[PDB]
């Protein structure tokens, strides 16, 4: 069925008017569009993609760290076992580290070597992919990061309407820029984004990338394929067999991203990518203030706890920041936030009361302003308000945080721990009570 190979939602920009046009924002965030390809974006803004050329990067910071993935160079859209016998989901991707200057040398000699071959089942060649390059430092990358402020507000790394701007601290690769340096065949295996946030990706060129996209609501089916093939959905590297997806009636969006094209991956959308030519890419995340985005973020946050995986985004901390600082006028979104806050409040109340009733002292610790969120030093769960710290760490003021469960596993009556309280109970109740539905006529 041609319904299993649908057309990709696309917008063709000509000029700055088209880029700043408000229905473009609304199209991208529509939950019915699992992906949007904004074609011609860089040319429309006169973005200087040369600021991200390999030549410019080498001159800017030649020793900057690059994470290298070594992979097999595979035919078209397929993934074969390394003996060339059968197509499988597991794809090998070994890790090491190099510098921008060393990868640059490989990328250039890779192309020259391919030129010479042009002019003059396996087995498969091996290639190297430069990934997760950290462009967070404003001093090191001044002109690069400035160029990205030319984007329309909804797609920027920082903006008033971006939930990740409201977290209150740096989450590397989410509210900072990541760079990728590629050769043909360089593959990003199947995944969803961290805590299901949207992603923005611009191809620097000169070569193309090819993208595969599956809607969020089919993720359970892909999870099943993984487990059936002895792979973890969240932790392992997998490359879907398209004939398996087709036979299971999963629709796959498939398209080419050319230099200057911006790809918007909507919340929770499952995707994997390969370079067709030689190119660089930049990417980051964004969180639109919609019900769909809040729901899918919370859902992945909770799924991560069950799977013993850490959440990079502290949704409890973020939720209180939303109630404090953002006017919310969508009734469905408002009710979601209100529900989540009321649950948090009740959990906190129940724990605090059990502690007091057990004759355990709750020690006022207060909070420094603009202080970030905290996680459990053992299990890496987010920990909110009530912190559990050993007697010794308390005295030494190294205040190492534990969650309640981990402290109790180690010290059965918490006799080895102090309980620190950051937020006055009446504060939290106030913030909650103050938070009401705003009127918008839009
Ligand atoms: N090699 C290497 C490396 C790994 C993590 C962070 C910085 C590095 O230079
Ligand atoms: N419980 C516990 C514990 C473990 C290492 C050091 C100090 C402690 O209170
Ligand atoms: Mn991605
Ligand atoms: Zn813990």
């Amino acid at each position: 069925k041609d319904k299993l190979n649908p057309p990709t939602p696309s917008i063709y920009l000509e000029n700055k008017r088209d880029a700043f046009f408000p229905p473009l924002h609304q199209f991208c965030t529509n939950p019915k569009n699992p992906v949007t390809v904004i074609r011609g974006l860089a040319g429309a803004l006169k973005l200087d993609l040369g600021l991200f050329s390999t030549k410019t990067l080498v001159e800017a910071n030649n020793e900057h760290m690059v994470e290298v993935r070594t992979q097999l160079l595979q035919p078209a859209d397929e993934n074969w076992d390394p003996t060339g016998t059968k197509k499988i989901w597991r794809c090998e991707s070994n890790r090491s580290h190099t510098t921008i200057a060393k990868y640059a040398q490989y990328q250039a000699s890779s192309f020259q070597e391919s030129l010479r071959e042009e002019n003059e089942k396996g087995p498969f060649k091996t290639i190297k992919f430069g990934t997760n390059i950290d462009l967070s430092d404003n001093k090191k990358w001044k002109l690069q990061l400035h160029e990205l402020t030319k984007l329309p507000a909804f797609a920027r790394v920082v903006s008033a309407g971006n939930l990740l701007t409201h977290v209150g601290h740096t989450i590397l690769g989410m509210n900072t820029v990541q760079l990728y340096m590629k050769v043909p065949g360089s593959r990003t295996p199947g995944h969803q984004e961290n805590n299901n946030f949207c992603s923005v990706n611009i191809n620097i060129g000169p070569g193309d990338c090819e993208w595969f996209v599956v809607p969020e609501d089919y993720w359970g089916v892909l999870n099943d394929f993984c487990e059936k093939n002895n792979l973890n959905f969240l932790m392992s590297s997998w490359w879907p067999n398209l004939e398996d997806l087709y036979e299971a009636n999963v629709p796959v969006y498939r398209f080419i991203q050319r230099p200057g094209d911006l790809v918007w991956i909507n919340a929770g959308t499952v995707h994997w990518v390969q370079a067709v030519g030689w190119c660089n890419n930049i990417a980051w995340n964004v969180g639109p203030l919609t019900a769909c985005q809040y729901k899918l973020a919370v859902e992945r946050y909770e799924w991560n706890k069950l799977k013993s995986v850490k959440s990079p985004v502290p949704m409890v901390h973020l939720s209180w920041n939303m109630a404090r600082n953002i006017k919310v006028s969508d009734p469905k979104l408002f009710e979601m936030i209100k529900y989540c806050l009321l649950k948090i409040l009740k959990q906190y109340q129940t724990l605090r009361e059990a502690l007091v009733a057990a004759g355990k002292e709750v020690i006022w610790h207060g909070r420094t302003n603009d202080e970030p969120a905290h996680y459990c030093s053992i299990c890496e769960v987010e920990v909110f308000n009530l912190l559990f710290v050993t007697n010794e760490s308390n005295t030494q003021k190294t205040y190492i945080v534990h969650c309640h469960d981990c402290a109790r596993k180690t010290s059965k009556s918490l006799e080895n721990f102090v309980v620190l309280e950051q937020y006055k109970m009446e504060d939290l109740i106030q913030v909650y009570d103050q938070f009401t539905l705003a009127l918008s006529l839009s």
